[PDB]
DNA sequence: GATCTACTAGTGATCT
DNA sequence: CAGATCACTAGTAGAT
């Protein structure tokens, strides 16, 4: 079981935010995460693992500030100690940067690249943001490997389509080439 | 190839709106459509088939009017003869109601029940709706059978956890009503 | 291998 | 003036 939320931005584009609070569930989310997912955790303390799912080709640097602060408010509110302390640092890095060494007890994670870890400090607490996110809170029992399988199949199909387009363009090229000779 | 749009509600809940590229891909949409999908088409004219993905458990009568008018604007704008008029009736029914006979031709679809077909009228035309939805447009090449398989697996897991909860519940209940 | 059918793929033109 | 469709020709999978 995984938690799901939605964060709308001023861009008129909505983002999906899924959170496990469970160490085992956090392991399953670490396993099957997508390349478009951004991992959020409170820095020094224990907290739930909060994921922000970016659109395709969207870059971590392009995350709108309001959705970022939504994820940071979410992971701060779900930090056991963090929901008390009023200035807290939230570390977030792309799921592609999460490194699981076998020395890691279940549910704890490392990083491939220290440069790719970003940090954002949340001051105090905002009840309005948490209310808005709670309106969109829904529970799910997904098959993570299957859903990522669907994602990868879509990427494969898009690449194949791109290849077909290229071959069509090349055939039209050669056609105009012979028609100019 | 399938087009995907996002319609935000006034409560700031997002809805997915998908529309096929051609009528054959739309046959693919008809085949693998989800039980949460609501099918949209222009009434008695020729148009695109625009689908709305409802939240799990949401009912066709629960649709917010803004999302409904977004979908209806989307079929109207994509209709050959429909984008040119000022009043266009749009029929919509749950995907579960769609019936496809081998007699039917590509782009045509029937209904198991006439009582489940609904109508909503689009008056005039709005460019702000169309452009707003256009900024969320994205092209995808999904595997629809695998995606509906994922949805059904989620439903299965949900029902399993449910009947597990009932099993533990009636267990503890039998213990209490036994020893008390 | 020798026919044969039954399908898919490719291509140029012609129609919207 | 891009895409759908027609009218072919040519290639491939089985099957006898």
């Amino acid at each position: 079981m995984v938690f799901y939320f939605t964060s709308s931005s001023v861009n008129s584009s909505a983002y999906t935010i899924y959170m496990g609070k469970d160490k085992y569930e956090n392991e399953d989310l670490i396993k099957h995460g997508w390349p478009e997912d951004i991992w959020f955790h409170v820095d020094k303390l224990s907290s739930a693992h909060v994921y922000l799912r970016l659109h395709k080709g969207e870059n971590i640097e392009d995350i709108p500030k309001e959705v970022l602060m939504d994820c940071a408010h979410l992971v701060k509110a779900n930090s056991i100690q963090g929901c008390k302390m009023n200035n807290v640092n939230v570390v977030y890095t792309p799921w592609s940067n999460l490194k699981k060494t076998a020395d890691m007890d279940v549910g704890q994670i490392g990083f491939h690249r220290q440069k790719d870890v970003k940090i954002v400090t949340v001051e105090k607490k905002v009840n309005e943001i948490l209310n808005r996110l709670e309106k969109t809170k829904v529970e799910r029992f997904p098959d993570l490997a299957a859903e990522k399988e669907c994602r990868d199949r879509e990427e494969r199909n898009e690449k194949k389509a791109q290849i077909q387009e290229m071959k069509k363009r090349e055939k039209e090229e050669m056609k105009k080439k012979r028609e100019m000779d």
